Formats: C-alpha cells, sequence, structure tokens
C-alpha cells in the first residue's frame, strides 16, 4: 500500500517472533545520518 | 481455526522478504493436515 | 563455504527462532515445492 | 558474554537474508547501553 504492506500471521508466538524481526529492522533504518 | 494477527511492514522489499518466511513456515503446518 | 554458508549467532532463543525459519525454508525446497 | 552457536544456511541471498536479520537484532544487545 502506499504508507505500509500487510501480512497475515498464523499463531500468536509466530506473529511476535515476526513482529521482533520488523522492529529491529525499524531500529536499523534509524541508524543513518 | 487459527488465530491470525497483522504484521504492518514498511517497504516493498522487506515485505516479499517476510511473505516468502511466512509462507515457508504455512508450508510446514499443512504437512500435519 | 562451498556446501552452505555459516552464521554466528548470539543467544539460545535467537538460534532456535532462526533454525525454525531456515530449516522450513529447507522443507519447502525438498518437497518441490 | 554469551552462548553462541552456529547456522549452516544453503544459498547466499538466503544467507544474506539471515545475516541482515541477525545484524538488525544485534543493535539490542548491550547491558543497558
Amino acid at each position: 500500500g502506499s504508507e505500509y504492506f500487510t501480512l497475515q500471521i498464523r499463531g500468536r508466538e509466530r506473529f511476535e517472533m515476526f513482529r521482533e524481526l520488523n522492529e529491529a529492522l525499524e531500529l536499523k533504518d534509524a541508524q543513518a545520518g
């Protein structure tokens, strides 16, 4: 989409694992000045 | 059925990457029925 | 290496999480697909 | 310190995917630094 993409994840543990990865990538995005 | 959750993802490359991982895990789920 | 590439992972939980993803990718390739 | 493990990965694009995910998680690593 123009502001984000969506993905449907089956299962709470699985979702929490993918959210940890996604938040970490967003932390990586912040490293550039 | 199972509980599903929405992962909101920034960037097309990042989306394609997560979709690849999620599809592989779903094919693993499919083994058992 | 010529048969695989290796990555050092810090922490048991982190390793287990990546191993599950990696094995799922391999199972998808082996079942072709 | 921590305990370290080795992830064995097939394919160089798959290796670079895991490398990137791991590097992002490593921005979280610290003793309250």
